[PDB]
């Protein structure tokens, strides 16, 4: 695996230290302590956080006199060091907050026994090690913080004892960082940030420069490969958070101690979380990952002067704050831990220190649909509303595969709608990484909403190159994007030769921002078996033929609802009920019916119509009108008729009322059977009930709203070259102006058609008189 060729990001590796150690300084200085003591009164959140911190059993519990030996269990060794690190930090904090004698003495004894017992005898490279580098990252930060807090009040003797213990761990971590974490996944980054904290805490120590430098260097190999520039983490949402447990602290530590502010460079990893959040603010169960909340509140404070694409006026800080507090947290009751480190972390304290009660929660005001084509994720989204059943979310997953925690999920999609999790990724595993079932089922292509060729998963053209996106279109009435993967390309584990050569072009549309069309083009040099899979998450599957219905109940993840799906072409495909597990969090696995549609063909097409519905809503009337060269049908929902059409070539063909040369075409009618909206992929003409709507001298991709006879409005997808587009005006109405990207463009009117040269795409208004 090549760790240098992904389009990630890195920061300066130059170790900046202060002239002289100040303690405290990691989170705050001496002056701040009374403000931080007062903070508990600001609002109900700081109050609840104080209530948790000040009743911590790590204040009262007996410091254990029983040091464990090398041959004890890996759980007990873990919990010992976890507890010792926690005693030190919780007590060092409550000393600063209350001054109580007991707290300073406890913190001091715990710090004097920091990394005592068998840790340095044991081997962290051993699988399941009780002293694994991912655990002693948190320990190192817990002990370093406890010291930074209690150092002033130590004796000269105790200071030199505790400094010798921390400095040892630091040296050990420094020497074994690249041996414990030979590949640059979160097993390298987490302890590297741990070393970073230790280096800043003991800034005066002679080796602190070497320590910090390696810490930054090691972390940069994670952010270059596993992170995209646009913020995406390729180990998925669960391991992203797991990374944040050690990253967020270090980011603050290095600003507060050395005045190196990296919060601008790491900005996107927080914006990313907000862009992929579902209706209840959960990040998706994609790759080795559960559903996750994004702790964006803990960094909101640093982005008060940062602009975002997510609001017209407001600053990122207000969106980040809105995101966390507009999350359903019920999946993490009654405990409340979503970090994964619930033996080691001090999350109540770290939240208390980083939360800003002044930052106003502002909801994003832009279009919900976002295209993050660098990483290869795309979210169709009607609105930003929290816990609203009228919301529609589809994540469209097309990200270059990484060599850790990978799942075969290229051109897959998941759906959140009617407050329930519908069309599904089958999740991480039943419980853990080491289980058989994870390799045999969970990570496999068939566990996902993909199309396989002879069982082969769609994959990257070349290692660390994002699957190509085209024809991005966002509007009020129809969104659209196509992604391209190949079957005879690059994956893990590495596979060099294939019996054939083929590709998938999967387009997804968002008709009326209400339901979804998935239109697949499949090309191959040989006859092969195409297997389409559609998982309906944790639903009771019913239906016969090309139709299926997953019915959901009030569960831990959403409300009573149902998802209806139809697959075209009916007549050229067979439909196979199957049963596979779906798991959104550790331990909660269960079997649910999923559809396997199948063709044997060379070049062919599938189309899914997928419709979220409230419990008792009418099933739409869907009619397959597929023929030899044309796949598509009609949907009659809420008294309007939509018509979808796909083909493989620019050739004039017909389906229902459509006639076009376009490789894809959508049309919407109103109650009155008048064309209201339409979109085309690479068309030069569209007719509806025999009436021409537009023509062009070259192929153009665009969507247009024609319901207002005073103004036609929509968007034109990116353009390589100048196109003469000709749109038919309402009958006996002149054109007053045409606006593309807020600029007037030159227009003539010939035979009742507005005639424009368009040299770049973007939003278009055709403004009409009377
Ligand atoms: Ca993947
Ligand atoms: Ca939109
Ligand atoms: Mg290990
Ligand atoms: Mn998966």
């Amino acid at each position: 695996a090549n760790y240098e060729t992904y389009d990630g990001f890195k920061v300066s590796e130059e170790p900046v230290l202060p002239e002289k150690e100040v303690h405290p300084s990691l989170w705050f200085t001496k002056s701040d302590i009374q403000k931080i003591k007062e903070k508990k009164n600001e609002d109900s959140f700081t109050a609840e956080l104080w209530e948790e911190i000040s009743n911590s059993p790590y204040l009262t519990m007996e410091i254990p006199t029983d040091i464990p030996s090398a041959t004890d269990s890996d759980t007990d060794i873990h919990k010992y060091y976890g507890n010792m690190s926690r005693i030190a930090k919780y007590n060092a904090f409550m000393y600063l907050m209350t001054g109580k004698s007991e707290y300073r003495l406890r913190a001091t004894e715990a710090l004097k026994r920091a990394f005592d017992g068998p840790i340095y005898e044991m081997d962290p490279t051993v699988s399941g090690s009780g002293v694994d580098e991912i655990y002693r990252a948190v320990w190192a930060q817990n002990f370093a913080t406890a010291y930074d807090w209690i150092q002033p009040y130590l004796s000269d003797e105790d200071d030199e004892i505790i400094r010798e213990r921390l400095a040892k761990e630091a040296q050990v971590v420094y020497e074994n960082l690249y041996t414990w974490g030979p590949r640059p996944h979160n097993h390298l980054s987490k302890p590297a940030w741990g070393l970073g904290t230790l280096a800043l805490t003991l800034s005066d120590h002679p080796d602190a420069s070497k320590w910090l430098n390696r810490a930054l260097e090691a972390a940069n190999t994670n952010t270059l490969y596993f992170f995209n520039k646009d913020g995406h983490y390729r180990e998925g949402a669960h391991y992203y958070v797991y990374s944040l447990v050690n990253l967020i602290p270090f980011l603050y530590h290095y600003k507060n101690v050395s005045g190196v502010n990296y919060f601008p460079e790491y900005k996107n990893i927080f914006e990313w979380a907000v862009k992929i959040r579902n209706g209840r603010g959960w990040m998706p169960n994609v790759e080795d990952s559960w559903i996750k909340p994004a702790p964006t509140h803990m960094v909101a404070s640093q982005y008060k002067d940062t602009d975002t694409d997510l609001h017209s006026t407001a600053k990122l800080a207000n969106i980040l704050q809105w995101s966390y507090f507009n999350t359903d947290f019920r999946p993490w009751e009654p405990d409340g831990s979503y970090t994964g480190a619930s033996y080691d972390d001090t999350w109540d304290i770290d939240q208390y220190l980083t939360y800003d009660s002044t930052i106003e929660q502002i909801k994003p005001d832009v279009s919900g649909t976002v295209f993050m084509n660098n990483s290869g994720q795309t979210v169709f989204r009607s609105d930003w509303n929290f816990n609203n059943p009228n919301s529609r979310y589809l994540l469209f997953q097309g990200v270059a595969e990484a060599d850790n925690h990978y799942h075969y999920d290229h051109l897959s999609f998941i759906i959140h709608a009617e407050n329930q999790m519908m069309a599904s990724d089958s999740g991480y595993s039943r419980n853990s990484y080491g289980e058989g079932i994870r390799t045999s089922w969970y990570l496999t292509a068939e566990a996902h909403n993909v199309i396989t060729a002879n069982g082969e998963h769609p994959k990257d053209v070349s290692e660390n190159t994002t699957p190509v996106s085209r024809y991005d279109m966002d509007t009020d009435f129809f969104d659209f994007q196509e992604k391209e993967a190949v079957y005879d390309g690059f994956t893990f584990p590495e596979k060099n030769s294939y019996d054939f050569s083929g590709k998938q072009i999967r387009a997804i549309g968002f008709p009326r921002q209400d339901y979804f069309v998935v239109a697949d083009q499949l090309f191959s040099d040989k006859e092969v078996q195409y297997d389409l899979y559609l998982h309906g998450g944790r639903g009771e599957m019913s239906g016969e033929g090309n139709y299926r219905l997953w019915t959901y109940e009030d569960d831990r993840y959403g409300q009573e609802a149902k998802m209806a799906a139809w697959v075209f072409p009916s007549k050229e495909s067979i439909f196979i009920d199957k049963e596979g597990e779906v798991n959104y969090e550790a331990g909660a696995f269960n079997s649910y019916g999923y559809l396997n549609a199948r063709q044997i063909a060379k070049d062919t097409m599938f189309m899914q119509i997928i419709v979220p519905l409230s419990k008792y809503a009418d099933i739409p009337e869907v009619v397959d009108l597929s023929t030899d060269d044309v796949v598509g049908g009609t949907v009659v929902k809420d008294n309007e008729k939509d018509t979808f059409m796909q083909q493989l070539n620019n050739a004039e063909n017909s389906l229902g009322d459509i006639t076009t040369d376009a490789t894809f075409a959508y049309t919407n009618e109103n109650s009155n059977n008048e064309l209201q909206h339409f979109s085309v992929r690479q068309g030069t003409s569209l007719d509806y009930k025999g009436e021409n709507i537009f023509v062009s001298n070259k192929p153009i991709t665009f969507a247009l709203d024609i319901s207002d006879e005073t103004q036609y409005k929509g968007t034109i997808a990116a353009l390589n070259e100048t196109v003469e587009l000709r749109v038919k005006n309402p009958v006996g109405v002149p054109t007053e102006s045409v606006v593309v990207n807020g600029e007037n463009i030159e227009f003539s009117v010939e035979d009742g058609y507005t005639v424009i040269q368009v040299a770049e795409g973007g939003d278009i208004n055709i403004n009409f008189g009377e």
